[PDB]
């Protein structure tokens, strides 16, 4: 309503965080997935709908930061690999994007604003169950494909 009507395109963060080297099979890099309590509980990323005056990413950079409280100050948008994330979910389209980042605070803070009141750091397979989208699959191990070009060597 206030941000415009309906949500056309919206835009998130691939956010993951990479560890010191893989341990048991938790592997160094991590996707941080939100579930939203004040809906029907649902796991994805910090991503929010556009409004008439922001931009793209810096809609994802807002959802990133009030989604699950990570300011991009906190993150590097490796970016390499991102493409508009479309999903109808129950059955709302709305085209999404989402850009890799790297929270260079390995203890940030992921601050839920009012909206999300779940967030964990997980391995690429949790992350797929959570997910439960085959683009979020997809993007997050796409997404983790550009890393293993990334300092994920």
């Amino acid at each position: 309503g206030p941000l415009g009507s309906m949500a056309l395109r919206a835009c998130g963060l691939i956010i993951f965080r990479r560890c010191l080297i893989p341990k048991v099979d938790n592997n160094a890099i991590e996707f941080l997935l939100l579930q939203a309590s004040d809906g029907i509980h649902h796991w994805t990323p910090p991503k929010g709908h556009v409004e008439p005056g922001e931009d793209d990413l810096e809609t994802a950079l807002r959802a990133t930061q009030e989604e699950a409280g990570i300011e991009a100050g906190q993150l590097t948008i490796i970016e390499g690999f991102k493409r508009e994330l479309n999903y109808v979910a129950r059955n709302k389209p709305k085209t999404v994007i989402y850009w890799l980042a790297e929270v260079k605070d390995y203890d940030v803070e992921i601050r839920l604003s009012h909206e999300h009141q779940a967030y964990r750091w997980l391995g690429l397979e949790e992350a797929c169950q959570l997910a439960q989208f085959k683009e979020m699959k997809a993007a997050l191990q796409e997404g983790h494909q550009f890393l293993c070009s990334i300092e994920a060597l």
